[PDB]
């Protein structure tokens, strides 16, 4: 009956599938050239901007409001700093939205403006996955791309405003499970979560 249990049990296949896409397998080594890492940083920028715009839009929506943690979870500012480091101050005038990302961005804007009960799916899959790895992936990328130990370029992977990940995860669980959702909506969230993973891998599968 619990949403977190439904998610956990009903997306293991897609979650394990995601955690060894071509790009990810290389990363846990570490591998990947700077130019692929910069592209992934570019793509992640646009998708997180989209998602965090919609999450703010539905800040006071009953189905989402308890999961709204801008200061603790949002990455647009971290990704912004990272883009600044690689591309420079006018990074926004240089890069463009890649086309696998724009498919996902279009999905997120639809969900955000028509079915905000399903934002939970995109937020759960993104931020809990990120909060999980962060501290480890950060060090692999620094070592692999010779980035400054001071943090420049890997701010995306750093959750400065979260004292303990596993304790915060439990809060997020309880807030998620305390959402006033019927069983039907919970199954649709699980389906939309699997789509979140689908969207994610096909982004990462593209130079
Ligand atoms: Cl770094």
């Amino acid at each position: 009956a619990d949403l977190s249990e439904l998610l956990k049990e009903g997306t293991k296949e897609a979650h394990d599938r995601a955690e060894n896409t071509q790009f990810v397998k290389d990363f846990l080594k570490g591998n990947i050239k700077k130019e692929l890492f910069k592209l992934a940083t570019t793509a992640l920028y646009f998708t997180y901007s989209a998602l965090e715009e919609e999450m703010e839009r539905n800040k006071d929506h009953p189905a989402f409001a308890p999961l709204y943690f801008p200061m603790e979870l949002h990455r647009k500012e971290a990704l912004t700093k990272d883009m600044e480091y690689f591309f420079g101050e006018n990074w926004e005038e240089q890069v463009q939205c890649p086309k696998a990302a724009q498919k996902y961005v279009e999905r997120i804007h639809y969900i955000g403006q028509n079915e905000p009960e399903l934002l939970v799916a995109h937020a759960y899959t993104r931020y809990m996955g990120d909060l999980s790895g962060g501290q480890v992936l950060k060090k692999v990328a620094q070592r692999a791309l010779k980035l400054p130990s001071t943090g420049e370029g890997t701010q995306f992977y750093l959750f400065e405003n979260v004292d303990n990940a596993q304790q915060f995860k439990q809060l997020y669980r309880a807030r998620m499970n305390a959402l006033d959702l019927n069983m039907k909506t919970k199954e649709r969230i699980v389906e939309e979560a699997n789509k979140a993973f689908e969207y994610n891998m096909q982004i990462f599968n593209e130079l």
